[PDB]
């Protein structure tokens, strides 16, 4: 009989120390949390890469008698007992704040038994594997690696219940074995999303007709269907199931066909970002920049709103913002309106590094600084030396350069300040551009929102935009994120805990869970679930205008707002799901042992039904 | 203060494109140097500090003795 | 692989318009391969970098140089905050009275040490750009022949940055009069050249410069 008190905790991903996914971020993130509670009972399992695991493990000699407290022995045996065997992996701290200990399995020193297994697995639960499928063999290979190494700890640790966290399908295949096998660990199953959500939704509907489609068929018709039933098969054999966010758990069900016993919403580390003012007036500075030669409205007067990202034209719903916002163009002429919106989209594309036009821009906008500096600094010295002694200031020298530097400014009759600020390499073809064209949004005077593409991620290096991106993103005053497909959402969700007022949508997996928590928060969120796809634009410009017509005094109400709402996303709360999700997989493993420790026999259907 | 005011007018006019003293920096600027004025015939002291015994110094009867 | 001291490395610098021949580009080159040799041979302490600094058709940056720089500024901030955090631990003990560095640092502080490992084998490149032509150029293919490639052996290191200096640029901050002042010696080898703004510019700067008898400002240097 085990401790289900003092337990084991072994969090499996193809993540661990090597960035390829977004849930490298989730596990780095909740590192420190769950090293804080857990200490040394907690271990990350992944394939080792033999690429870049050097830049960021910490390697660790796991034989000597000190690297294990002794209650924590049996896993050092585990090890022992499958480097026997002819297995090779690397212990390790992995380079993160936490220092989470880390097992990281070499998949060639196994891929022998490759034949054996694709086979077993097969004749257990029928999964099929094609030998041209890569990323299948090595979520195989880990797979059966993983559960031999639970296998191993379950026999050699008696003291310690065990509880086993899988992270997405690839790291997936572990999960049937331990059921068949019946070894002695709770497991939990995690999705961050679905095959066939990403793969449906690829091309241009979903979020209606999702609940009647044949899955068996259209993952055929992907080629998918060894990759499904992977990613299924994980889903019902673990004692656990749940997803990341409440719209994907109902993509989940209709579609992996098991219900999610729970959410887990993923959480940031707060202190790790904490100005508007002071980040502002480095935007100013390349809006002057960028419209020298015909700037014509105030700065004191306009706005910047921004949408960011991985560039997935349709699912992060560039489409929508573009579109919208020529919309907002309208109305903003029609009410003439006094006020100017210029829209950054920082998405990246294959580029050539910068525009001549847009470098030149910077540069003598930067001169004219420098040459009033230098004329200020003489008038000072001249006003000051007269007042000292006692008992046009610009002299014939200084209007000189000044004029020179006013007429470096003047650009070529009728040429607009650019839509792009790179070397595009395919301007024809690329989605954003096409889109701002087919709208028309060109950035004559006569526009009152101006549109600005930057693809290429921001480096406070930049000769044309002096900023990180955390450093640009705070300096604005409104993200809009229309996303389509969007299991979490980071982007607006640190756009939030930054402080800045943001548009989700609710079929973001951030947005479903913001919805649970209205609009004077910082928060707005577009209907792309139930309202059709022109309501929904129609909607986001409703949201923008409203935004316009925000007074001095509204607008640092709201952002006052949201600036509050940043301590919820952190993980000292968002962990506590994790909790509930462990504390569940327990109860469903040894329903007998929990009631003792409880007092009491509590609900398992749901994890909130438990807590 | 007044020049770098002075400084922002010319910038924002240029990069507009297509007396910069106004009244009230004249002003604070007059008040200043009238602030320097000193009472007529009284010229720069010789000493810093407050002497704690200024008609027996030596230092300072040496520099009257001289008359600088 | 930084292997050599800075208190005691020396830059060379040849710059101007991209004239492989007239410039002296190549006597330039080809005298530094032999510098190389007898300051291995003279068995010398002493390190040289030299600088081309000419502009030739190119794709901005290589990514390779660039994380170079990132990943050795982000050094600088860590150890900066891990000092700084030091400073305030050692302060305040005192002011109260009557390793330092904790695990927490330790790690930040380890990982931007790792990120600086570079692929076995790989050397330091001779090329800051994507050149645009890189089998053809002139100056590349002559620093080849020489085989000056920035190994720990060769005394004198190879940096070509075929575009001109600007303050701003990610990898060397520098305007070009800002440069020619930060670097030891100017190296003119000019073939033809009529006047040579290049070194006469160079020693208004205050900066020692070789230039030819060929040169217009050799010649008239010559006279004094
Ligand atoms: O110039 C940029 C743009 C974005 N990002 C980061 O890139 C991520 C973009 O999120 P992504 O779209 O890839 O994932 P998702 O939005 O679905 O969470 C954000 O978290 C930012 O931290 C960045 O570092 N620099
Ligand atoms: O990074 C650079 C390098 C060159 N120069 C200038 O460009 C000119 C190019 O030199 P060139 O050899 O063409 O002049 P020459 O010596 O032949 O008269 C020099 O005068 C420098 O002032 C510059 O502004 N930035």
């Amino acid at each position: 009989s085990r401790d289900l008190q003092n337990h084991l905790l072994f969090e499996t991903a193809t993540e661990v120390a090597n960035r390829v996914g977004g849930i490298y971020s989730v596990l780095k993130s909740k590192a420190p949390i769950t090293v804080a509670q857990y200490k040394d009972h907690y271990h990350l399992i992944g394939p080792l890469n033999k690429a870049t695991y050097q830049n960021e493990v910490d390697i660790l000699d796991w034989k000597k008698p000190e690297a294990f407290s002794d209650e924590m022995r049996p896993v050092q045996h585990a090890l022992q007992t499958m480097e026997s065997r002819g297995v090779h992996f690397v212990y390790g701290r992995w380079l993160i704040e936490g220092a989470p200990k880390v097992i990281l399995f070499d998949l060639d020193s196994v891929r022998g038994y490759s034949n054996e297994w694709k086979g077993d697995l097969w004749s257990l639960v029928g999964i099929p594997s094609p030998e041209n499928d890569f990323e299948t063999n090595d979520a195989i290979l880990l797979g059966y690696t993983v559960a031999w190494f639970l296998g191993e700890v379950a026999h050699l640790d008696s003291q310690h219940a065990i509880v086993a966290h899988f992270h997405e399908w690839l790291a997936g295949v572990a999960l049937p074995l331990c059921r068949k096998r019946r070894i002695d660990v709770v497991t939990i199953f995690t999705t961050h999303a679905t095959l066939l959500g990403r793969y449906l939704c690829a091309s241009g509907d979903f979020y209606n007709c999702l609940e009647s489609v044949d899955v068996d068929h259209e993952a055929g018709r992907f080629g998918i269907y060894h990759r499904y039933c992977i990613e299924r098969a994980a889903a019902h054999s673990a004692d656990v199931f749940t997803t990341v966010s409440q719209i994907t758990a109902f993509e989940a069900e209709h579609l992996l066909k098991r219900k999610p016993d729970g959410i887990l919403p993923n959480g940031l580390n707060v202190i790790k970002f904490q100005l508007h003012a002071l980040k502002k007036e480095k935007i100013n500075d390349f809006v002057r920049g960028h419209f020298h030669g015909c700037f014509d409205f105030d700065l004191d007067n306009t706005l910047y709103f921004f949408i960011a990202g991985r560039y997935e034209y349709k699912n992060k719903g560039a489409d929508m913002f573009i579109e919208a916002l020529a919309r907002l163009n309208y109305r903003l002429k029609v009410s003439g309106s006094k006020k100017t919106v210029v829209a950054f989209i920082v998405m990246p594309a294959k580029n050539n590094s910068f525009t001549v036009e847009a470098l030149k821009g910077q540069a003598e906008v930067r001169a004219l600084e420098n040459t009033v500096h230098e004329v200020t600094t003489s008038i000072g010295k001249r006003i000051f030396d007269h007042a000292i002694r006692y008992p046009e200031l610009l002299k014939s020298s200084d209007k000189v350069m000044l004029k020179r530097r006013i007429l470096a400014l003047r650009r070529p009759e009728g040429q607009l300040p650019p839509i792009v600020t790179h070397n595009m390499v395919d301007d024809a073809n690329d989605l954003i551009l096409n889109k701002i064209r087919q709208v028309q949004l060109f950035n004559s005077p006569s526009d009152r929102v101006k549109m600005i593409f930057h693809p290429e991620f921001l480096n406070a290096n930049n000769p044309i935009l002096g900023l990180d991106y955390d450093e640009f993103v705070r300096g604005c005053h409104l993200g809009v994120f229309p996303s389509y497909y969007e299991p979490w959402g980071y982007t607006p969700a640190e756009c939030t805990v930054m402080g800045v007022p943001s548009i989700t949508t609710n079929v973001s997996g951030f947005g479903s869970y913001m919805e649970d928590l209205a609009k004077d928060y910082g928060i707005y969120i577009v209907d792309r679930r139930f309202k059709a796809p022109d309501e929904s634009v129609e909607q986001l410009v409703d949201y923008m205008e409203e935004f316009v017509k925000k007074t001095a005094a509204q607008a640092i109400n709201q952002r006052n707002r949201t600036e509050r709402l940043s301590d919820l996303l952190d993980w000292k709360r968002m962990g506590l799901e994790y909790v509930k999700a462990r504390q569940l997989a327990l109860r469903r493993g040894y329903p007998d042992q929990f009631r003792e420790l409880v007092g009491e026999e509590l609900n398992d259907s749901n994890m909130d039904a438990l807590a």
